[PDB]
């Protein structure tokens, strides 16, 4: 079942911007959001799709651990976290798009589509440039099918092996304490409009796991910081996380 809470739409309201979170009760089977229609609403996932992504490059070999080098390709990037090597737990940290290109190229169009039809993803359509498509192209995926491919993300569930899965559930490790753990990944959506930003994962309790998915409006780039502080003040609020 579902159910909405439009009083969540302050937390929105309150830093001048509008988007929706997407919360789901593993134990309970219960889902919870304060708008039901842009929960549905579909965008492109921009750097989440790094977790698809990921686990196709594992499965496929073309990664071969998490602590395979991906030597910087020695251009000078914007991001200056960008311009050095990276593994798959810092490419994933720093949501590394040059890495994640050259994936994308080395796994190819066919196998790529076979593999997010596969998973169930979004709309499954990687039309446009195989290395920019999450980007700029024609994949589309909502919160509420976010949420429904980490459960099987989560539960091992997804057409990969259960190394892969393990290796992404590591390289998505987030945050980490007495009380919670955070397996999560942003995206921000900037080449077609609305501009959005994303933050997508779930938390982990000792007899539970809630799972997240959320987008917000991003007009510019100093609002970044609101997908991570949206989000957890909506646990707060739920006394998910103290
Ligand atoms: C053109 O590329 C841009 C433009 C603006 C920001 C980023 C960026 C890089 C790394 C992390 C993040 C982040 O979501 O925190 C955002 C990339």
């Amino acid at each position: 079942e579902w159910q909405e809470n439009k009083s969540w739409n302050a937390h929105f309201t309150e830093h001048k911007s509008q988007g929706v979170v997407v919360l789901w009760n593993e134990n309970k089977q219960q889902g919870f959001t304060n708008n039901l229609k842009r929960a549905n609403q579909a965008f492109l996932p921009a750097s989440t799709f790094k977790i698809p992504n990921s686990l196709i490059a594992l499965d496929l070999g073309v990664v071969k651990d998490e602590h395979q080098v991906f030597k910087w390709d020695g251009q000078t990037r914007d991001i200056a976290t960008w311009n050095r090597d990276h593994n798959l737990i810092t490419a994933m940290k720093y949501s590394v798009v040059p890495v994640y290109q050259e994936f994308a190229r080395q796994i190819g169009e066919a196998r790529m589509s076979k593999m997010l039809h596969a998973f169930d993803y979004g709309n499954e359509d990687i039309s446009g440039n195989v290395d920019s498509f999450w980007l700029d192209g024609g994949i589309r995926i909502s919160a509420t099918e976010q949420i429904s491919f980490l459960r099987k993300l989560y539960h091992n569930k997804l057409h990969v092996s259960e190394r892969s899965q393990r290796i992404v559930k590591q390289a998505m490790l987030t945050e980490a304490n007495g009380d919670y753990i955070i397996r999560a990944k942003t995206g921000y959506s900037t080449r077609i409009e609305p501009k959005i930003g994303w933050w997508v994962g779930w938390v982990e309790l000792d007899d539970n796991v809630w799972f997240f998915a959320m987008n917000m409006d991003m007009p510019t780039s100093d609002g970044l910081g609101l997908r991570q502080a949206i989000t957890k003040e909506v646990l707060k609020q739920e006394k998910i996380i103290p």
